[PDB]
RNA sequence: UUCCCGGGCCUUGUACACACCGCCCGUCACGCCAUGGGAGCGGGCUCUACCCGAAGUCGCCGGGAGCCUACGGGCAGGCG
């Protein structure tokens, strides 16, 4: 037997092939499922995504953003249901995988240490040329 | 005729005139009032140094790059 291939196999069913691809450092829009009283709504939750944690389908990442001078960071399943779409809203160029050394760091300092992508920007646009 | 008691005349000092049985000082005791000191406690104002920093004008950029061309330009946008 291929115990792999048959976690892989009941993982199938859930596995998500619509979600763009993003790296750490990207800024990123995620419309999200909520439950509140007594109804479900999309919830925005749009920073920067600090880490991608890999594990096939159980893959997940964190994004991190400000709010009302509050730092607040979420994890989300890659592949969760909830996740409505994400939108890419800014690619920025890190040198490293996990970016919890943005914790410490003003808005300014951030600014400067996540310069734009501009090779995968340029690549954004020229993709999104429809047919 | 020094002393005690009463008085008369002259004079002298007096913070006494209720007139020396006068006036009056301070502790202590009780009561009330205000203030000072006092481990500290609470608050107001203020000064200095540094960290972060909105809006905004100003200055640079405006390109791996969008839009308007009015194209040696403008706006977006970026940096300070
Ligand atoms: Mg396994
Ligand atoms: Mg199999
Ligand atoms: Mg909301
Ligand atoms: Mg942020
Ligand atoms: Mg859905
Ligand atoms: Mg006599
Ligand atoms: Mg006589
Ligand atoms: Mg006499
Ligand atoms: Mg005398
Ligand atoms: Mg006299
Ligand atoms: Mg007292
Ligand atoms: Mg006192
Ligand atoms: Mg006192
Ligand atoms: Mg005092
Ligand atoms: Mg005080
Ligand atoms: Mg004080
Ligand atoms: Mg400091
Ligand atoms: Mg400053
Ligand atoms: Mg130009
Ligand atoms: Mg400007």
């Amino acid at each position: 037997m291929n115990r792999g291939a048959l976690i892989k196999l009941v993982e199938s069913r859930y596995v998500r092939t619509d979600l763009p691809e993003f790296r750490p450092g990207d800024t990123v829009r995620v419309s999200y499922k909520v439950k509140e009283g007594n109804r479900t709504r999309i919830q925005d939750f749009e920073g920067i995504v600090i880490r991608i944690r890999r594990n096939g389908f159980n893959t997940t990442f964190t994004v991190r953003k400000v709010s009302y001078g509050v730092g607040v960071e979420r994890i989300f399943p890659l592949h969760s249901p909830l996740i409505q779409k994400i939108d890419i809203v800014q690619r920025g160029r890190a040198r490293r995988a996990k970016l919890y050394f943005i914790r410490n760091l003003s808005d300014r300092e951030i600014r400067r240490k996540l310069r734009a992508d501009r090779k995968r920007i340029d690549q954004d646009r020229a993709a999104e040329r429809a047919a």
